[PDB]
């Protein structure tokens, strides 16, 4: 059943939206699942899409970048932590309170939910 997934032109998580959900955890203050290593970022899509997700790029790197740069997490070692939470399936901990990866925030929203009387 299924492997390659997306055959639909759509179908896939938005992994972008995922890490960015991972850095809104970290600013909202819940960062357990991180992580020390940085995994390839071709490496990362290999895992990724097995679970069906987009494959990353440097541009979706690029986008992070301001919420990389807030938590001082590299896009690389979110692309680690997010590997462990693949590889587990969340295992039964909650992330943002939440029971599921989820994929609803796009990296500027959760860079415009830090606005919280700081600006950013």
């Amino acid at each position: 059943d299924r492997q390659t997934a997306q055959a639909a032109g759509t179908d896939t998580t938005i992994t972008l939206n995922v890490l960015a959900w991972l850095y809104a955890a970290v600013i909202n203050g819940d960062r357990w699942f991180l992580n020390r290593f940085t995994t390839t970022l071709n490496d990362f899509n290999l895992v990724a899409m097995k679970y069906n997700y987009e494959p990353l790029t440097q541009d979706h790197v690029d986008i992070l970048g301001p919420l990389s740069a807030q938590t001082g997490i590299a896009v690389l070692d979110m692309c680690a932590a997010l590997k462990e939470l693949l590889q587990n399936g969340m295992n039964g901990r909650t992330i943002l309170g939440s029971t599921i990866l989820e994929d609803e925030f796009t990296p500027f929203d959760v860079v415009r939910q830090c606005s919280g009387v700081t600006f950013q």
